[PDB]
């Protein structure tokens, strides 16, 4: 149960729990209920809802997220 801070996550390597490496962080956007992940896709970019109950693995050293985006919600906000 320990959720880092957002500012903080921008800069890592995001993924989803199954292995999709949507790309690196680079911004997270603070929504009504929390905040969202701006995700640097290989040709575009997509956002995805960031909380504790998502996500699935955050690593702090290595430079790098995991989360679990819902059904298709791994594509903008």
């Amino acid at each position: 149960m320990d959720t880092y801070y957002d500012h903080q996550l921008v800069g890592l390597m995001v993924q989803t729990a199954t292995g999709e490496g949507v790309g690196v962080v680079t911004e997270v956007v603070h929504t009504a209920a929390g905040e969202l992940l701006a995700v640097k896709r290989d040709s575009d970019e997509v956002l995805v809802p960031f909380v504790r109950a998502i996500v699935t693995s955050v690593s702090l050293d290595d430079g790098i997220v995991e989360i679990d985006p819902p059904h298709g919600l791994l594509n903008l906000e």
